[PDB]
Formats: C-alpha cells, structure tokens, sequence
C-alpha cells in the first residue's frame, strides 16, 4: 500500500532565510487540516527531527493534520533568534521563511488558518517562542522543549551555543517579568493583541541550556498573559515531571522534569492536547 513520507518542498514561495522546507502530508487529510511546524535543534535537520520525534507522523496519520519540518543549513544548523529581521513581525530571515512555508501549506491544502501550531527542541524551541511573539497572528499554540526566553539572544552575532557571548545558555541572564514582556512587545511594536497558548518544558540537569532559562520563560509568559501558578501536578505526564498550571490553564503551562537533561523528549499527547487537536 502507498505510505506517506517526508518530502522536501523545493519551492514554497519567498524564502528570505534561505531555509529548507520538508513536509509530511498524510494520505488522508481532515477536510480543513491543521498545520504543525516542527523545528529541529542546532546541528540537526528536518529529516533528523522527523526521526527524533517518532510519534508525531503517526499522530498526523490518525488526525489528518499536516507536519511542516523547516530546516536550517546556516549557523551550525541553528535557527536565527538573534537578528532584528528574524525577531520581528515581517522582518525576514528564518522566521519569515517559516511563515511563508505555513502560508504555502494553508493555500495548497485549504488548511485551517486558526489551527497553525509550532513545536521545537533546543534551538527549535527558541524559534517557537520567536514565532509566538512575532507572529501571533499566524500561530495559535506553541510547545517549546528546552529553550530560552524570547529575545534573550537579541543582538548576538549568532544563535548557536558556540558563540562568545553565551550568557543566555549559561543561565546568567535574569530580567524582570516586565522586561521580558516588553521584549515580547518589541517583536511587533504597537501590537496589542492575543498571543498563542504557550507550553514550555525543561530538564533540571540540562548542561547545554541552563534550567535558569525555564524560570525566565515562566516570568516572560506569566507577564504576557497576566497569570500566576494556580495548580501544580506532580509526575505529570511522567515521573518527575512537575506541571505548573497558570490561571485557568488556557494560556500558559510549564513542565520541569527532574533529572532530565538536554533535551526534554517531546510528549506528543501533552502537546497535541495543548493544541486542541486531540
Ligand atoms: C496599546 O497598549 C498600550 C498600553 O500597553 C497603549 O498605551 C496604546 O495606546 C495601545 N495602542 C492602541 C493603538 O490603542
């Protein structure tokens, strides 16, 4: 029988970041399919991430949504989370290319523009929060595994963990919740609108991206949404994962995984439930 496979899309429109686009389209789609953008980490690739999170493609088969795997061949295969272009709405670079991949997909498959989501690990988690801050008009939910608060690397000469200024990855950058909220506002000056629901994950033993970044991400998004922790669930979804539920639970939740390092493995069902797809 025919089987869907990951395939590179060689022309998806304008590509300011000079990125690759790969797509997994199930053989049977929902009538108005959702789109999940799945973002690899540094030194990774679209094909690598397709293998790294093995439960995503079967979930697409079961639910009839489309997976878009962008790929970066620049800066140690890291996503640009440092330049003004990538960090800003309509600015350019990788984030605009990713949005163009989304628009290509919505147009070709008559997809549901209200059901575009993004998930990523490490560098890809960092980019997922860039997409949340700079393109909240495109994305309705994000799931960031082992990343860094939006804007931490603003101005940096690169976005990999090998640059000279490694203050963010080393956990040395602490800003107030208000400062992190104002950072998010800088992604789209004058925008006073919604932001996609944000789910963040980090491991307490991460030697690459300090778990201090989890605390900074919590400050950032609790300020954006104006929420505080209302409930904590132990061992949720797995032993040692502490789930922090903020407000009424509809905008921001966070998971700190005891003993886990770089990166927290993707919990597909937790992320799909967050996106409302299951
Ligand atoms: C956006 O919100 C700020 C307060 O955060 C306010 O000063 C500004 O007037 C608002 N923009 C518009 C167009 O109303």
């Amino acid at each position: 029988h025919h089987h869907a496979t990951l395939s590179q899309v060689l022309d998806f429109g304008n590509n300011p970041g000079d990125n690759e686009m790969w797509i997994y389209v199930p053989d049977q789609l929902a009538a108005n399919p959702a789109v999940i953008v799945a973002l690899h980490g540094c030194l990774g690739s679209a094909e690598g991430y397709y293998s790294e999170v093995q439960d995503l493609p079967p979930a697409a088969d079961e639910n009839g949504f489309i997976l878009v795997y962008p790929g970066s061949n620049d800066d140690f295969h890291c996503w640009d989370v440092a330049t003004a272009e990538s960090l800003t709405h309509d600015g350019g670079s990788d984030s605009r290319s990713i949005v163009n991949m989304v628009q290509y997909t919505l147009d070709k498959y008559s997809g549901d523009s209200s059901k575009v989501f993004t998930t990523g690990s490490s560098s890809g988690a960092m980019m997922s929060l860039v997409l949340a801050a700079a393109y909240p008009d495109v994305f309705s939910g994000v799931a960031a595994y082992s990343g860094v608060p939006y804007g931490c690397l603003r101005g940096s000469p690169g976005s990999s963990p090998f640059t000279a200024d490694q203050a963010c990855a080393n956990g040395e950058v602490s800003r107030t919740a208000q400062e992190w909220k104002d950072e998010v506002k800088m992604a789209w000056p004058g925008y006073n609108g919604t932001y996609p629901k944000v789910q963040v994950w980090h491991g307490t033993a991460d030697s690459v991206i300090s778990p201090n970044n989890f605390d900074e991400e919590v400050k950032q998004w609790s300020a954006v949404f104006g929420v505080n922790v209302t409930k904590e669930e132990q061992d949720s979804p797995l032993d040692g994962y502490t789930r922090s539920i903020f407000g009424d639970g509809s905008h921001f939740e966070a998971y700190l995984a005891e003993g886990v390092g770089h990166v927290v493995p993707t919990q597909v069902d937790s992320t799909l439930r967050w996106f409302g797809l299951i």
